[PDB]
């Protein structure tokens, strides 16, 4: 529930560092990636605790002004500097909190582009702490 990805979408898997497609965790769990903690505005270390097809459903591309780009839902959820909002209630040079290239702080990147991008099979990963996690290097909530 709130959205999904495409199956391609990379998450880190915390201790080795490997970036996976989100298609690949399915029926896995118990195991960490990197997250937001909104409090501190730092990223920790996150347990996932199911990974699952949500079925086939449109997707939208968004790229960002740093070149970071996912496939989402519209319903799937991004952080604003004005709280977290759906895709599809995005706008032209709208900025997110994606994480920075290194240590643990965010950065409000601007959206450059928004678009259709066709149906696929989507994908989703609870995390039942903080309730988001980082796919593509963005930050996106369950
Ligand atoms: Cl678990
Ligand atoms: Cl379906
Ligand atoms: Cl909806
Ligand atoms: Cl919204
Ligand atoms: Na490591
Ligand atoms: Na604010
Ligand atoms: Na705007």
């Amino acid at each position: 529930s709130g959205g999904a990805l495409a199956g391609d979408s990379l998450v880190t898997l915390v201790d080795s560092g490997l970036q996976v497609p989100i298609k690949e965790l399915v029926g896995k769990s118990g195991f960490a990636v990197w997250a937001l903690n909104e409090a501190t505005m730092q990223l920790e270390k996150a347990i996932v605790s199911n990974a699952f097809s949500t079925g086939i459903k449109p997707l939208f591309t968004l790229t960002t002004r740093l070149g970071r780009k996912i496939r989402a839902t519209g319903n799937h959820k991004f952080l604003t500097i004005n709280g977290w909002k759906r895709l599809d209630e995005l706008t032209p040079k709208e900025h997110l909190a994606l994480p920075r290239n290194s240590g643990s702080d965010i950065y409000w990147d601007e959206i450059v582009s928004i678009t259709y991008s066709g149906e696929e099979e989507v994908f989703d990963l609870t995390v039942p702490g903080l309730h988001n996690f980082v796919a593509n290097n963005i930050i996106v909530h369950n």
